[PDB]
């Protein structure tokens, strides 16, 4: 079988693994990471993208069962072990293939989607959208943010705003800047409403 | 005590009413409705804002999640009796509260209703919508072929529950329901913000699709 058929099989395996997810969230997430990774790969001029595509599609299915499935794709040990290593370490440095899967995954954590995911989690945990703090806005970008009670907005300062600068590839950095800029815009709009006519 | 002192006590009563809210949303929500209502009232040139201020602060005090409407009203009426309000004022406030928990209201009631509605849209509406979906365990969006225009129809009721679905089924219809010019202006900006958020959201959702 060729690479195309193998990727197709990995795609099928992934959907089957998450078939019992009555939200489709898991599958959608994997698909976005996969599509982001493919966009980055081409942009970074990567000839063979088998490792990247397999890693992206299967990174969330975890290794006995994974090794079993991979054992049916007729892959060499070098490639097989390559994918497993990436999935396992997806802190150590990785090959460009691994750093691209990382970038694709990181990108899904920011932007309109990252914001949406963040608020969903807060709602799931019954956390507030935001809380009043005595810390200055500037201090929120430092470790002092850990002193805040959990809130969706806290997560913007503690994690989301730091992801763009962590992108590895130039293409991922570019995509990240757009989504980063958007999150700032959302925050400013959020605060304008939160403090509307408040004084 | 004077008018703003009675308002202060209504504010204190509201914070006590929602004291058990562990999410902190309830109190913050009322403060924003109050602040929006005061903004609209000044811009609409409402002279006496007593009814608007008291009503906005107490607009949801007859909906106790822990108890019931019977005990809630009893407490509310008891609290209002301590403010030494005139018959008309008291009646006006209670009337707004009742129709706050399709009938037309006075300008004062419409302003409170406008302020309340505003808090359902914009960045805040986006946030609460996603939080609710998280609480209900629903996805942020579902796979569908229906176009934007189509989703703005009663056909949206065919999609499975999701956060984005709530944008078309409710959020996007609120701006047109604003009564006062000032609230219509504020809504236009919050409404356009939601449109832009949806566009960005979909651009990421279908990225390199
Ligand atoms: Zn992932
Ligand atoms: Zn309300």
């Amino acid at each position: 079988m060729n690479s195309r058929m193998k990727i197709k099989k990995a795609y099928e395996y992934m959907k089957s693994f998450h078939q019992h997810d009555t939200t489709g969230h898991d599958i959608a997430h994997v698909e976005r990471v996969y599509n982001n990774a493919c966009y980055i790969a081409k942009r970074e001029n990567i000839t063979d993208t088998l490792v990247i595509e397999l890693s992206s599609l299967l990174h969330d299915t975890v290794y006995d069962q994974l090794k079993q499935f991979l054992s049916t794709l007729d892959l060499s040990s070098e490639i097989s072990q390559q994918v497993l290593y990436i999935i396992k370490h997806m802190h150590v440095k990785l090959s460009i293939d691994g750093e691209i899967v990382r970038d694709a995954d990181r990108l899904d954590a920011i932007g309109a989607i990252g914001i949406a995911r963040t608020f969903q989690f807060s709602g799931h945990f019954g956390e507030p959208m935001w809380t009043e703090t005595k810390l200055s806005n500037e201090e929120l970008h430092t470790s002092l943010v850990e002193e805040l009670d959990n809130s969706a907005i806290k997560h913007f300062y503690e994690k989301l705003f730091k992801l763009k600068d962590l992108m590895h590839t130039p293409t991922a950095k570019k995509l990240a800047e757009e989504r980063h800029q958007f999150m700032i815009q959302y925050l400013k709009q959020f605060m304008s409403e939160w403090n509307f006519n408040k004084e």
